[PDB]
C-alpha cells in the first residue's frame, strides 16, 4: 500500500535542478530521479521549468515538484493502486494530465512516480529490479542478456566546448566475452585515449565533456575517429572494439542543410551540407572505420534523408530525436524504413509503460533497442536494470568517467555477478540481444 | 547479526578500479565504496580474511568501536598494510550503515550518536565548491589545485547550493567567453578548467562570476594550493606541469607574500596546504599572522601522531578529514574529536577519485563540523553528496541550522 508520494528538487550532473520522487510503502521508501537532456528533440514530452530568472537562471523545477506534491500525490494515495500493476499505475498517471505530451503536469512530474512505483513493486515481490522489469515487459529470462556498453569516450557538439560538431564517439567492446571484460577493456581504451589526446592536442584537450568523454578542440569526425582507433590499438584491443556514432544532427540542421561548424556563429554557409552530401560523408567514415552503429544521422523530421540513407546502410541505424521513444513516431519510422534501432530514453515519453511499449513495438518490427542515459544524469541507476530487463543487448550510459555514468556501469557489474550462469553477454549479437538464444 | 560480508571491484569517477564492500544483515544489504586520491588483493583480503572472521565473530554493528578494534587487530599493522586500509574501511563504513538501519534512524543521527555530538539543532555544513580546477586535477598550466567558493552568507544549505550553482554556471559562461569554448570543459572534481597560469586570473573569473550571478558579499573563497605537488628542490614551481624556468620558482616567503596579496584582493576565508607537507616551520610561521582558517591535508594525512604534532606546533587551525587515509570510522571520529578539543576546525573531504557513495554527507552532519568539500556542483560523484545534504536538511526541518559564517567552529554552533 502506497502511503506517501513526495517530490523534491535535487541537482543533475551539470548542476541544474531536476525532480526526485520518493514513494513510501510497507517495504520502505523508493526513490527515483528524472534525468535531463541538452540536445532535446522538439517532439519530446514536456520538461517543465519554472522560468524564474532570479533562481537557477530560469531552470527551477519547483512547479513540477509542486505538481507531484499537491496534485499527483493525493490522487495517487487516495486511489489505492497496486504498484505491481505498472500499466494501471501509468494509465492512472497519464489520465491525471490528459494531454498526449504531458504539458499540463510535466513529464518530469509524472516520470519519477512511474519509476518509483516499479521499484516499490519489485520490493513487494522480493525480486531484483531487473527481474521485475523483465516481468513487466514479458521478456525472456533463461538466459538473461547483459548489454554491450557503448562508451562515449570523445564528446563534441552540444556536450562539450569546442569546434567538433558530431556529438558522440562511442566504443563498443563487442569482442568481450563478459560484461566485466567489456567494461575493463573499454576503460583501458579510454585511459589510453586520454594520454594520447593530451600528447597530440595539449593537456587541456584531456579535460572532459558532459558525458565524461575527452573533449579535444578538433574540427573533423576523421580526427576524432583516428584518435579512437589509435587508442583501441595502443591499449591492445584491436579487433575486439567497434565504434558507434551519435551525430545528433538535429542540433546542426538549419534551413534544410547541415552545418558541421555549428558552434561558430560565423560559420561559412557555403560549406553547409545537403542531406545527400552528409550521407556521402557517413559512407566514407563507414568504409574507413569499424563503425557498427550510427545514431541521428539526419534531422528529426528529415524523413526522406533517413529513408534514402537506410536503403544502402547495412549497419545499425538508431533513431533518437526522430522517434522520441514514442510508439506513434516509431510506427512512422518503421513504415518509412527510416532506421532499424530505437534509442530508448524514458524521459522523452514520460512513463515506464509507454517506454516498454516503444521497446516492444521496436522488437516486433525486428528493430534493436539501445537503452540510453541523458547528458544530464544523476546517481539514479534505473536504466541498468531496464536494459537487462528488456534483454536488449546494448546500452549507452557515458564514458567510464563521472559517476552518473559509472553508477550504471557498476550496477551492471553487480547484476552480472548476481545472475552468474543465467546470463550471457550480447557481444557481437548486440543488435538483436532480445533474440539471443 | 551480519550474515555475509562481500567485496568486489567497481569503478571510481576517473574510471579506475576501487573496492566496494557489501554487508548483509536481517535489515538488508549495506554498501560502502572506498574513494581514491592494490584493488584485486584488497578485494581478496576482504573475501578470504575479513569476511569469514567478521561473520564468525558476530560483532554488534552498532558498537562501532568493537567493529574497528576487531578490524585493526585482524590487520595487525600500524598502517593497515597487511590487509589494506581500503579493505578495512569498506567493512568499517558498511557496518555503520547496517547499524543505522537496525536503529530505524538515518545514518547521520547514528553517526552523531557515535561521536557523541550535540543534536539539539544539527548543523548543515557550508559547501566549499571547487568550481575551477587546476594542479593535478585538470589539464592546463594552472598550478594551484582547487579554487573553491563557500556560500557562507546563505541562510540555509538549500540556498547555499542554489546560489553556488548559479555562480558556477556564470563562471562556465564567462570562462568560455574569455578563454575559448574548450576552457569550459571540466577537470576531475567538476570545476571548469581554463588553461591559465596564475591564481589572480582564476580568482578574477570567480569574482566576476560571483558578481554576474548577483551574490557579492555572500560568497567567500577557499583555496587548496596542494603546494607539496610543486615543491621541488626546496622551492615552489608555479609552472610544474610545464621545462619550467627554474629562476621563476618561489621561496616560502615569496609564496607567503603571494598569499597575502591574494588575501587582500579576494574574499578568501580558508587556505589548505599553503606549504609543503614536512615544512612545519613555514606552516607555524605563516599561521601566526594569517588571520583566516588554515587547513592541514598533506601535512597531517589524517594521522593522529602528525595531527597532535600540528596542534602543538600550532601549524594550522583546521584538519582535512579524509576517512580513507586513516582507514576506520572510529579513528576518523577520534581525529575530529582531537581537533575540536584543540579548538581546531574540521573540513570533511572527498577524494579526487570519488564514487556514487554518499557517506561523507552523513558524516559531516554527524560530526557537526560545519564545513565540507565534495566538489564543484558538476559530476554526480560530487552532486550525490550535495543532494544527500539537501535531503538531510529537508528531513530535519526546524531541527537543523546552516553553519554559514560560523563554519570554522560549526561544532560549537547553538
Ligand atoms: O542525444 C542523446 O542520445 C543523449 C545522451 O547521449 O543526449 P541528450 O541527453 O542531450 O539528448
Ligand atoms: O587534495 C585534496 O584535498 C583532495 C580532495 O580534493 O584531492 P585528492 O583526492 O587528489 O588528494
Ligand atoms: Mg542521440
Ligand atoms: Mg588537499
Ligand atoms: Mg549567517
Amino acid at each position: 500500500a502506497v502511503s506517501k508520494v513526495y517530490a523534491r528538487s535535487v541537482y543533475d550532473s551539470r548542476g541544474n535542478p531536476t525532480v526526485e520522487v520518493e514513494l513510501t510503502t510497507e517495504k520502505g521508501v523508493f526513490r527515483s530521479i528524472v534525468p535531463s537532456g541538452a540536445a532535446t528533440g522538439v517532439h519530446e514530452a514536456l520538461e517543465m521549468r519554472d522560468g524564474d530568472k532570479s533562481k537557477w537562471m530560469g531552470k527551477g523545477v519547483l512547479h513540477a515538484v509542486k505538481n507531484v506534491n499537491d496534485v499527483i500525490a493525493p490522487a495517487f494515495v487516495k486511489a489505492n493502486i497496486d504498484v505491481k500493476d505498472q500499466k494501471a499505475v501509468d494509465d492512472f498517471l497519464i489520465s491525471l494530465d490528459g494531454t498526449a505530451n504531458k504539458s499540463k503536469l510535466g513529464a518530469n512530474a509524472i516520470l519519477g512516480v512511474s519509476l518509483a512505483a516499479s521499484r516499490a513493486a519489485a520490493a513487494e515481490k522480493n525480486v531484483p529490479l531487473y527481474k521485475h522489469l523483465a516481468d513487466l515487459s514479458k521478456s525472456k529470462t533463461s538466459p538473461y542478456v547483459l548489454p554491450v556498453p557503448f562508451l562515449n569516450v570523445l564528446n563534441g557538439g552540444s556536450h562539450a566546448g569546442g569546434a567538433l560538431a558530431l556529438q558522440e564517439f562511442m566504443i563498443a567492446p563487442t569482442g568481450a566475452k563478459t560484461f566485466a571484460e567489456a567494461l575493463r577493456i573499454g576503460s583501458e581504451v579510454y585511459h589510453n585515449l586520454k594520454s594520447l589526446t593530451k600528447k597530440r592536442y595539449g593537456a587541456s584537450a584531456g579535460n572532459v565533456g558532459d558525458e565524461g568523454g575527452v573533449a579535444p578542440n578538433i574540427q573533423t569526425a576523421e580526427e576524432a575517429l583516428d584518435l579512437i582507433v589509435d587508442a583501441i590499438k595502443a591499449a591492445g584491443h584491436d579487433g575486439k572494439i567497434k565504434i558507434g556514432l551519435d551525430c545528433a544532427s538535429s542540433e546542426f540542421f538549419k534551413d534544410g542543410k547541415y552545418d558541421l561548424d555549428f558552434k561558430n556563429p560565423n560559420s561559412d554557409k557555403s560549406k553547409w551540407l545537403t542531406g545527400p552530401q552528409l550521407a556521402d560523408l557517413y559512407h566514407s567514415l563507414m568504409k574507413r572505420y569499424p563503425i557498427v552503429s550510427i545514431e541521428d544521422p539526419f534531422a528529426e523530421d528529415d524523413w526522406e534523408a533517413w529513408s534514402h540513407f537506410f536503403k544502402t546502410a547495412g549497419i545499425q541505424i538508431v533513431a533518437d530525436a526522430l522517434t522520441v521513444t514514442n510508439p506513434k513516431r516509431i510506427a512512422t519510422a518503421i513504415e518509412k524504413k527510416a532506421a532499424d534501432a530505437l534509442l530508448l530514453k524514458v524521459n522523452q515519453i514520460g512513463t515506464l509503460s509507454e517506454s516498454i511499449k516503444a521497446a516492444q513495438d521496436s522488437f516486433a518490427a525486428g528493430w534493436g533497442v539501445m537503452v540510453s542515459h541523458r547528458s544530464g544524469e544523476t546517481e539514479d541507476t534505473f536504466i541498468a536494470d531496464l536494459v537487462v530487463g528488456l534483454r536488449t543487448g546494448q546500452i549507452k550510459t557515458g564514458a567510464p568517467a563521472r559517476s552518473e555514468r559509472l553508477a550504471k556501469l557498476n550496477q551492471l557489474l553487480r547484476i552480472e555477478e548476481e545472475l552468474g550462469d543465467n546470463a550471457v553477454f550480447a557481444g557481437e549479437n548486440f543488435h538483436h540481444g532480445d533474440k539471443l538464444l
